[PDB]
């Protein structure tokens, strides 16, 4: 069974001004999920120390950036410590309440949106590029859930049968018609490079 939520009213203002405001720089969305696989690696990697068994779900510790020009959708994998239902549901989004606010004060007074990750709301930026999302996410202690969002105000979250993935999050951009760029992979390693460059886990390119 599919369940549908309503994003607080905040998380939906946001989303409709990434959507709206005319911005061409684009690219950062790439960073922002990079750099949320990077902080969600880091949690498992020190959650692991003091308790060695939570690495029981997989000791590889990666991202993987995998584009698909057949389906469109460009994807950004980790193993980090991937999300709870509750996560999802409930706590990201009063989480991301302030970070909203505080982003939206300082885009008058002269921020732009490359700034977003400094709000703790960079996931966001994905909807730049992304036309949907998905997000494939499986935590120690939880199952492994699918959520999704083509914005619009709301959400779905769904227990996910699909292929089990251990432990981590797969962000699936499905790319606007005209954002294909972001499959090419001259252009992901040059986005890479200029924004992603000491990231502390090997960050692997797929090819198609
Ligand atoms: C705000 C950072 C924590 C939430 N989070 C995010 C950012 C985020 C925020 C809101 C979300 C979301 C993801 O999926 C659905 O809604 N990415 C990851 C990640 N790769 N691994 C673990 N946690 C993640």
């Amino acid at each position: 069974e599919v369940e549908t939520f309503a994003f607080q009213a905040e998380i939906a203002q946001l989303m409709s001004l990434i959507i709206n405001t005319f911005y061409s720089n684009k690219e950062i969305f790439l960073r922002e999920l990079i750099s949320n696989s990077s902080d969600a690696l880091d949690k498992i990697r020190y959650e692991s120390l003091t308790d060695p068994s939570k690495l029981d779900s997989g000791k590889e510790l990666h991202i993987n950036l995998i584009p698909n020009k057949q389906d469109r959708t460009l994807t950004i994998v980790d193993t980090g410590i991937g999300m709870t239902k509750a996560d999802l549901i409930n706590n990201l989004g009063t989480i991301a309440k302030s970070g909203t606010k505080a982003f939206m004060e300082a885009l008058q007074a002269g921020a732009d949106i490359s700034m977003i990750g400094q709000f703790g709301v960079g996931f966001y930026s994905a909807y730049l590029v992304a036309e949907k999302v998905t997000v494939i996410t499986k935590h120690n202690d939880d199952e492994q859930y699918a959520w999704e969002s083509s914005a619009g105000g709301s959400f779905t979250v769904r227990t996910d049968t699909g292929e089990p993935m251990g432990r981590g999050t797969k962000v699936i951009l499905h790319l606007k018609e005209d954002q294909t760029e972001y499959l090419e992979e001259r252009r992901i390693k040059e986005i890479v490079k200029k924004h992603s460059q000491f990231i502390g886990y090997p960050i692997t390119l797929f090819v198609e």
